[PDB]
């Protein structure tokens, strides 16, 4: 039936993007994860307990994605004055300007893929889709 | 803009969806990618290479998903009568079974996550993102 149809085409949608995305960022030394640890940190500083949950991967991999972007200089491991154990991880101006790099090659695929669709087709869509995405993580978690 | 919302917001969809059918396809026994491996081979054998590019992982993780599958009596590994390292991965009677009751709870779940949705709107989101992934699949690969 059609209701199972969309969250399967949204499955492969997301499948074909992020191996795509993964190519093109690949350019940008990053991988499509270590642009998800930049997109989150972007807006404010993240625990890498929220980047893993948030993003439904291991904490290993968050691990792994941050000590990348820190040797990279695009975040940094911020520690609580009085608790040095409270880590928040920060981007930098570096993971700023990178970042936004990584949104604009976001941006071109995006208008790609979404090229048979006209503005309001695309509005129409998106103002739907959002009801799911509401439902599935009031379901989820 | 509004095309860079409609791939970030199935991005989230399909991350929670992930998470939330991992939950319920555990009580079949089946993670995601196990219940992947069976609706694949629900209409015909696949090779394990195309199993591995269909749905975006590494070849270890399809050779774990199709060897637990194989314990679990869901498939068998079909060789060639003259050629026994032609290999194809056949879905067993047992496992359409299985398929099948993962079909329904993955029906379920699509129904209450879509659940804000009419009929109509759940058509028309529908083959507006076909136009997508048709797009994408050309992109990507
Ligand atoms: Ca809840
Ligand atoms: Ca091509």
């Amino acid at each position: 039936e059609n209701r199972i149809q969309i969250m399967s085409t949204i499955a492969k949608i997301y499948r074909a993007m992020s191996r795509e995305l993964n190519r093109r960022l690949g350019e940008l030394n990053l991988s499509y994860l270590d642009f998800l640890v930049l997109r989150a940190t972007s807006d404010g500083p993240k625990t890498m307990a929220y980047l893993a949950n948030r993003y439904f991967v291991t904490q290993s991999a968050i691990t792994a994605s941050v000590d990348k972007l820190e040797e990279m200089g695009l975040v940094v491991r911020v520690r609580d004055r009085e608790d040095r154990r409270k880590i928040l991880i920060e981007i930098t101006e570096k993971g700023l300007e990178t970042f936004n790099k990584g949104i604009e090659i976001y941006k071109k695929l995006a208008n790609e893929v979404t090229g048979d669709l006209s503005e309001d087709e695309v509005i129409l869509v998106l103002d739907k889709i959002s009801k799911i995405l509401k439902r599935i993580e009031e379901i989820s978690q």
